[PDB]
RNA sequence: CUGCCGUAUAGGCAG
């Protein structure tokens, strides 16, 4: 399994939820800049039982990809509000799990607008057809339109072996799993 | 939130 290195970043007091969002956004910028699909995240102090991500962000990658990511100054500026481990090989063996963005059909009105574009119906028709998530999340800003949105994250069932797939520019699964420990 | 894929009131996705 090739994404066998990691770095833990822990939040330092100041508020925690807001700080994690800034950190996660900075990571996104860095991933977009690098353009790859082989850097993953997990939240090892997760409390799914309270929809809390916890205060530890773990970054997962090959040795070379982690080194390249960390070489960029994407953290300087936040550095004083973070505490760092050392980039390291993961323990082994460990289970693996998938850390995924989850989306839902949470707004029927938006569905109706699309359905109207796709079937030339009217709102009353659409409203008849399409009548009126409990996960941790980060709140991000849509850099193109300045709209804030919640990105909900699921840590899936543990399993014994890994996967071949990659990751998005938020570090979330596009098929890939990360070691869980 | 806004949009994309899909006949979908199927299942996904983008920022």
């Amino acid at each position: 399994f090739t994404m066998d290195h990691y770095l833990d970043i822990r939040l330092r007091p100041d508020p925690p939820a807001q700080l994690m969002c800034v950190l996660f956004g900075k990571l996104h910028q860095a991933l977009v800049a690098q353009g790859g699909d082989r850097i993953g995240v997990s939240f090892p102090d997760l409390d799914e039982s309270r929809s809390r991500l916890g205060e530890r962000l773990r970054i997962h990658a090959s040795a070379d990809d982690l080194r390249a990511l960390l070489a960029r100054p994407w953290l300087e500026g936040l550095r004083d509000h973070l505490q760092f481990g050392e980039p390291a090989v993961v323990p082994h063996p460990t289970p693996y799990r998938q850390v995924s963005r989850v989306q839902a059909k949470s707004n029927p009105e938006r569905l109706r607008r699309r359905l109207m574009r796709r079937h030339d119906l009217s709102e009353e028709e659409a409203r008849k057809r399409i009548p009126d998530l409990d996960l941790p999340f980060v709140t991000l800003r849509s850099q193109s339109t300045g709209q804030h949105f919640r990105l909900f994250i699921r840590h899936g069932p543990l399993q014994v072996t890994a996967e071949e797939g990659g990751f998005t520019c938020y570090g979330l699964s596009k098929g890939g799993f990360v070691p869980w420990f």
